[PDB]
């Protein structure tokens, strides 16, 4: 009846820890979906449904084969039921019937992990979109038997269209906008539900040297990410997060719902800014993000 | 001098029989141009531009090395030109030099398919834009000369994007609308011409433990589509309908005017629905489709 | 110490010869922005910012593990500053904050060309989306040091969606547009600069039984190209411009701020037209180019 596992799933940018273990197991992961009112950019606040707190929800990090067992609660104060989707799961749903959860219950379910990949998980409650836009997406990975390669630094960055009622900078709590979102003309993009969440103070860390590595997704719900890095390039891309692996890529799509996992080893100290290429997501809407390399000089690279 | 084959087409879902033959081979096809109202949506019509009755057009399917024949008939109550541009023809417009028919004629071209693949073929008679938008397009699948996997189960599925005067949902006749098209801005995407084609008691069927394969197209004309099957994931896609293959990809990119073809297992019963994940056109615009799969449950899976 | 190579550079259609040394060394770029009216389309004209005097900038093909010496001079005449971002480089801004050149000044810097690709450069100056697109973007041909296959035929194409204040054909000299390129809704999408760049009397031109290589681009700023050619086949794509290979690829995605390279061999004579499948651009937009196609006629192809 396999090893109990209770999951590490951290919060974003952190990724858990990689699989040390060779063997099947059950893994049990606790998820709760709490709606609350966050700062979208300075002056602008959204009311996000959530898993766990923030956008995206908590990585979780199993290994093929194993079974992933869920314990769901929807927070009391919660004005709607939540479920959710793991495109990891085979099978109804990807389990959002079984996981659908009215405010002030806990369900419990559980999948079997059958193939590896860099799956994203939402709700999936009616209405599906609405659910999906107010922030209700995160991050599965299912680790190959054999596990991947050790790297120096891993990064959890999920990208998102958000639809504002007003557009964007306007001040106050602003209400989803269902117009837009069916138009496909969002009012902020970013990586990990806030303007700045990767940037600033928030900015990701790493040393000269360093092979780092990306799980990126798209939790949508609409647009397609041409996801890159200003001032590098990637060494490797898994191509839509699945086992294909592209090399030399300056710029990748991420599909809508979907993701991809690119690694780069920086090699000189400086400021790298990710970026949706559709440019003006990046410098007008928030998709933008930072990643601070220390280290030393070398002027022969540039 | 080439043994004479009169080809079978099937109307979607459907995929014509698997190549049982391991010789060249001149497939004789008959295509013909009717424009006709049909229902789009509940109490909403479309004056639909089809490749024999309905969209998309019935697929072909021949070997690598063929001589394609095709008898090219526009319906005499048509009210424009009508040609075809195979995407699998090497030469002058794919063949649409040689097939531009007036309403009453019939006109006949042969071309060898170089090529194994799975391409789009649609109308290219100026305004090229409208010819496709109306839903004049449709597959053909030449087969590799070893020919492909046997696989249980295999489905004919095209993605498309209308637009229509009013808005999704207004009742009546409702006529093409070039700004929308020009923009960007579709009301309907949808799988295989119609809301619903491919749901309810239209929904596409298999049993437990069969292997599925779907020829999944994008006539557009506009957009791109992230093709992902709700509780399912795809072993194995044929990367932009070409000879390379991925494998464990939840959700891939069909170009416009491109295609992929996805093969799953599906191993425990229940209702997997396909959608474009830029999930509003999926529930909102009509692009969800349904796979019922019926058989006794295994809970290790879910 | 490194030999000295000046590069050769080539406006665009036209590529540099293909790299004859197997030794690492120093080549030395020219570049000079100069903003200057031109004719997008007839009768309408447009204030372009530009890498050496149209878009887009010259082709730059060096060898992986050279060392790219770039004097960077921005015209007299310029009303804002210019730099430029490579993606092929690995540092800082790939190069901006080295290459902030004010009017009237030269800058210079240099960088090691890591690693082999086909990568694009732009200018990277605050606001980022407006210097890209009023058509300061370039690529860079980065050789792997056993270079490649030898070709017939080598094109420099690179796509880009302009924003008008005026609608498509809209007389006189037309504006930068802000509103529309954050919303991406642009008026033109053309190949080279300018509708008809790649047409008529300034088709590409090849030989029936030539192998055609072309190294496509795409500036954006926002756009995702579909590209492909009506009437051919790609017998390979580097996918997303990396070292993956596709084949038989009737239609393949170029990411925003990404690039592809494709070959294809044209074995019949005609006019093969190259185009944005996402086919309102094409027709409707100008993202139409032809290759025309000398020789002699095979009926067993058409
Ligand atoms: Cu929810
Ligand atoms: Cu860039
Ligand atoms: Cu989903
Ligand atoms: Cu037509
Ligand atoms: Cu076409
Ligand atoms: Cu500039």
């Amino acid at each position: 009846e396999l090893p109990v596992i209770d999951a590490v799933t951290t919060h974003a940018p952190e990724v858990p820890p990689a699989i040390d273990r060779d063997y099947p197991a059950k893994v049990r992961v606790k998820m709760e979906t709490v709606e609350k009112t966050m700062k979208m950019d300075d002056g602008v606040e959204y009311r996000y449904w959530t898993f766990d707190g923030d956008v995206p929800g908590r990585m979780i990090r199993v290994r093929e084969g194993d079974t992933v067992e869920v314990e769901f609660s929807n927070n009391p104060s919660s004005t709607v039921p939540h479920n959710v989707d793991f495109h990891a799961a085979t099978g109804q749903g990807g389990g959002a019937a079984a996981t659908f959860t009215a405010p002030g219950r806990t369900s419990t379910f559980s999948f079997k992990a059958l193939q590896p990949g860099l799956y994203i998980y939402h709700c999936a409650v009616a209405p599906v979109g609405m659910h999906i836009a107010n922030g209700m997406y995160g991050l599965i990975l299912v680790e190959p038997k054999e596990g991947l390669p050790k790297v120096d630094k891993e990064f959890y960055i999920v990208q998102g269209d958000f639809y504002t009622k007003g557009k964007k900078g306007a001040q106050g709590l602003q209400p989803f906008d269902m117009d837009k979102a069916v138009a496909e003309q969002p009012e902020y993009v970013v990586f990990n539900g806030h303007v700045g969440a990767l940037t600033g103070d928030n900015a990701l860390k790493a040393k000269a040297g360093e092979t780092v590595r990306m799980y990126v997704g798209n939790g949508g719900p609409n647009l397609v990410s041409s996801f890159h890095v200003i001032g590098e390039i990637f060494d490797k891309v898994y191509v839509e997060g699945g086992k294909l692996i592209n090399e030399n890529v300056q710029s990748t799509i991420v599909p809508a719902g979907g993701s991809a996992i690119v690694e780069f080893k920086v090699d000189i100290p400086g400021n790298y800014t990710l970026v949706d290429h559709s440019i003006f997501r990046a410098f007008n809407k928030g998709a933008l993000g930072q990643l601070k390399v220390e280290g030393a000089e070398n002027p022969e690279i540039m």
